[PDB]
């Protein structure tokens, strides 16, 4: 039974219940993520920015089946075009706006990757992607406002592929944590 998370801590407790089994009800998880009203005081500890690129800040290591982190995007910071390593990926906005651009999986033939669509993800909204849906790029295109997003991945993964927009060629990237549980992890 899905109740509104009152705080980030409450959300985390609810997620441990939603991931107590072996499968994932995506619509339920997205609904409860969207229902949490971002409260900056609750997540300030994890919102550690870097001047030059976006940072990944682990919030909860989950129960073996998921993990929850906060990404901090300076003005103009964005990602590669990337996949999600056969995992579920949820993205909720905590502050600001992000542009999400969708791409199809490339064919083996070298070719420009043409965007299939784009949208602006706004404060408190929760987006979802998986590899069956496609690839995406996420960017803070603002010149004046940093963005903060809450990401849930299930199962957890620490590698993915970046895709070259000119060719569709991919390269494996290992993702690192800027911090864990509020502690900077150089
Ligand atoms: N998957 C990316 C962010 C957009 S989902 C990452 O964890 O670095
Ligand atoms: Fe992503």
């Amino acid at each position: 039974e899905l109740l509104k998370p009152r705080t980030l801590a409450d959300l985390i407790r609810i997620l441990h219940e939603l991931f107590a089994g072996d499968e994932v009800n995506v619509e339920e998880v997205q609904a409860v993520l969207e229902a949490y009203e971002s409260n900056p005081a609750e997540w300030a500890l994890y919102a550690k920015f870097d001047q030059y690129r976006y940072t990944r800040n682990l919030v909860d290591q989950g129960n073996g089946k998921f993990n929850l982190m906060i990404l901090c995007w300076g003005e103009g910071h964005g990602s590669s075009i990337h996949d999600h390593t056969d995992s579920h990926a949820f993205l909720k906005l905590l502050q600001g706006n992000l542009k999400e651009t969708l791409f199809d999986w490339p064919d083996k033939k070298s070719n420009e990757m043409i965007k299939k669509s784009e949208r602006t993800l706004r404060e408190n909204q929760c987006a979802y992607i998986n590899d069956s849906i496609g690839l995406h790029r996420v960017e803070n295109v603002s010149h004046t406002e940093p963005a903060v997003s809450l990401h849930l991945y299930s199962p957890p993964f620490d590698t993915c592929h970046a895709f070259d927009q000119r060719t569709g060629h991919k390269n494996k990237v290992t993702m690192t944590f800027h911090s864990k549980f509020g502690i900077r992890t150089p």
